[PDB]
């Protein structure tokens, strides 16, 4: 049905910043002991209202990095089968990206 | 003229549309918010400022003004309130300084 | 050399052309403003500052200086005032810091 | 093995700023008499973690400009055979590019 969301390039620096922001907040809010990182950015859509709203679909996986990330470098996807975890997530990120203002409005993740 | 086509993908074109629609809705004598169906075309004229001439299709939403944020806005489904328009906006900017100004608006029913 | 071609679509090329043309017009003792017919080519060299060598076609407009708060500038239609040039500008910059300098200009008729 | 770095378009303005930053640091740290400049940016990968991490492959060459570019001569690749030198470099640049914050995390250059 009709809405005011339009597909947007995933190349866009603001989409990448929206994903950076969403994943920072996802990890802070999650009850998992491990950091999830981005396997792939799958799709992005933009709604223009009083703010910019990015609806972003990402594939994320459980890393071998324990929260909090701190200065840990080269986190890799879990290699232990019992800890391997892949999810498809949809994030709704509100922004005035020209003002560096981002807000995670909604999250939904499913196992894949 | 001195207008050249620019990509609608350009972050400053999207900010110019956001800015034009904020001013369109503030200035409108409507109960409802109009939102962007489609950005149709953009051209840029370079003078003492950047001027973006942007064509957009807008429609009346089911959201009453001022935009409340939490609500889900979609095009009107009620026949007497359905309204689609083709708009041309001229937005002046020094986008590197966060400065945008609506120079001109023109909307026609479609 | 260390100059590489870049897309004229790039936001920083458009800011570099804005800066070059503002300085070109400020330096010119013409009573009319010159605006860009087309941006032709654009190259970037990365040293201590970003350097953009941009090739543009410009023409004498029907607007006299200072540009008015309203804007209706088109190429001159009076034969004795018609003037088109191919220009090369070298713009040095830290575009993230709002720092631009017009290092060099070169213009040829038609 | 798996990691969280993904190839990105080298056209990206933040890749160009990352290379500007990396080359400034490369040249200040080098013991060469001459400035090295960029023949070509070859490839870029992005990891999104608590910061943006750019893994950038560049071809650099020894210029005819001696250090530190204070007389601002127009630099070209060396035309003297014994000074001609091309290298393939990998730079790892950590950044919050929306905040103008860049850090050179790693450099590695090889003759080609
Ligand atoms: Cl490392
Ligand atoms: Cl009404
Ligand atoms: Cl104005
Ligand atoms: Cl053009
Ligand atoms: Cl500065
Ligand atoms: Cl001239
Ligand atoms: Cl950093
Ligand atoms: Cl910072
Ligand atoms: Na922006
Ligand atoms: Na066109
Ligand atoms: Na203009
Ligand atoms: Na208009
Ligand atoms: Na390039
Ligand atoms: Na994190």
């Amino acid at each position: 049905a009709q809405n005011y969301f339009g597909s947007i390039n995933i190349s866009n620096a603001n989409v990448k910043q929206a994903v950076w922001f969403a994943m920072k907040e996802y990890n802070k809010e999650s009850e998992d002991k491990y950091v999830f990182l981005v396997d792939k950015i799958l799709h992005a859509k933009l709604q223009i209202t009083d703010r910019m709203e990015y609806q972003i679909d990402v594939q994320i996986s459980r890393s071998n990095c324990k929260k909090p990330l701190n200065n840990t470098e080269n986190c890799i996807p879990q290699k232990k089968p019992e800890l391997e975890k892949k999810m498809s997530c949809s994030f709704l990120v509100g922004a005035l990206p020209w003002n560096g203002e981002f807000n995670l409005l909604s999250k939904e993740c499913k196992d894949v």
